């Protein structure tokens, strides 16, 4: 019997994400580390744009895309001092570059069809500036094995800077169960 009517409005969402008090900032925490200050940083794979709206508080730059409308669209209210798109990563070109930084946090792999792995990795090696890094964090068994996932993202032209098991950087050992790679541009 759920329907679009029993979603929270504006005011809800956000009462109810301060009276929650989830420790949601790990990501961007993470990314706030590593980027200058007014860096230029895409939230790929954004959804409602926890992520990007974060660093958009910090004095960031922040595009974030996401395929998925109303979670855009709360994002567009949520964070009016970023910038904020629908897109599919897989079949959809972002056609802004230059950014410093890229973040993949959605951790949701496996909703993305085989087929459009490399076309999404490709898009974000396109998107990242010559000095950027991309960052791309998912966990073991959520829709993608770690080995094929660094194949293909070598394949279109990201290098492997480092890798660590956690958004914390605890280190990426034999055995870890979730994998945050930090890439640079060819």
């Amino acid at each position: 019997d759920n329907n679009p009517a029993h979603s929270e409005n504006y005011a809800q969402r956000w009462r109810n994400l301060a009276a929650a008090g989830n420790d949601i900032y790990g990501e961007a925490r993470l990314i706030d580390a590593m980027a200058p200050r007014g860096a230029k940083i895409l939230d790929a794979g954004c959804g409602q744009g926890r992520i990007g709206g974060y660093l958009s508080k910090q004095g960031h730059d922040v595009l974030g895309t996401d395929l998925d409308p109303i979670l855009i669209d709360y994002a567009k209210q949520d964070f009016p001092e970023a910038r904020w798109v629908v897109g599919d990563l897989s079949v959809d070109q972002i056609s802004e570059t230059d950014f410093d930084l890229i973040v993949s946090a959605g951790n949701v792999m496996g909703f993305l069809a085989e087929d459009g792995r490399e076309p999404a990795l490709a898009n974000i090696h396109r998107a990242l500036g010559a000095d950027g890094r991309a960052v791309i964090g998912f966990g073991a068994g959520r829709g993608w094995v770690f080995g094929d996932f660094l194949e293909v993202a070598e394949r279109v032209g990201l290098e492997l800077e480092n890798a660590f098991e956690s958004w914390d950087l605890k280190p990426f050992v034999q055995g870890s169960e979730f994998l945050v790679a930090v890439f640079t541009k060819k």
